């Protein structure tokens, strides 16, 4: 998993003029410019990547940074032109460009190479990497990837689901609970597990977070009305039967 972002000496110049016209706003000349430097290119998946890498933004990639812009003037170059991965992308350019996105925390853009590499279709690639992420103790990072790869039949309600409960990061958690019902049910008889034991719900939430070593939890909301009031939403919002 290693790539060859060397450019070479008709090329380099080439790109930090690019860069200077850059800073000239973002809008269809510079869009126009890029479509014509993918039809020269060889390969414009692995060149694309390679432009991604050459280019500050890369740490911190928005809509504005010259980075988001290289991979979005990609995939409609792809879709413009009809375009497939057969012998031009192979699983370890995938995993390349897994490697590139995954780490900014920015959905948006792994959205977007879901959509031009085509991780969809072989998601299981991906699995190591997420569970060592989760390993790793990076709940939202891993939760996100996992939905944005579709991967609501491959995790538990421990992975990932109730450690982003424990750092009041409700969002991710609940949009991954959302599309896998095999997990509503179990997780809101766990939350009520809390309640219906009259043992000191604090004294619950520390084993669960002793016996799976979740870390950065925060311990401010993890109290007797705000873990109820987030039982309360999702016996609510998915329907669960009464199991209190």
């Amino acid at each position: 998993d290693f790539d060859i972002e060397l450019d070479e000496n008709i090329a380099n110049w080439f790109e930090g003029f690019r860069d200077s016209f850059k800073t000239f706003k973002k809008g269809p000349l510079i869009s126009q410019r890029l479509q014509m430097f993918y039809m020269n290119t060889r390969n414009p998946y692995e060149w694309s990547l390679k432009l991604f890498a050459n280019c500050p933004d890369h740490n911190s990639p928005k809509s504005n940074s010259l980075a988001y812009t290289v991979l979005e003037e990609m995939r409609n170059f792809k879709k413009h032109y009809n375009l497939g991965t057969d012998q031009l992308v192979d699983d370890n350019l995938r995993m390349v460009a897994f490697n590139f996105v995954a780490k900014q925390g920015h959905c948006l853009l792994f959205r977007m190479v879901v959509d031009i590499f085509e991780f969809l279709q072989c998601r299981d690639l991906f699995i190591p990497k997420v569970r060592e992420m989760i390993a790793r103790k990076q709940y939202k990072e891993a939760g996100q990837i996992a939905i944005d790869l579709e991967l609501f039949e491959e995790f538990d309600e421990h992975d990932f689901v109730m450690p982003l409960f424990m750092q009041d990061k409700i969002s991710i958690a609940e949009d991954y609970l959302n599309k896998a019902e095999r997990l509503q049910g179990p997780v809101v008889q766990l939350l009520d597990s809390f309640f219906d034991k009259r043992q000191s719900v604090e004294s619950h939430c520390s084993r669960y977070i002793t016996e799976h070593e979740v870390t950065d939890v925060y311990y401010s909301k993890l109290h007797q009305k705000p873990l109820s009031k987030l039982v309360q939403r999702l016996a609510k919002n998915y329907n669960i039967p009464r199991q209190f």
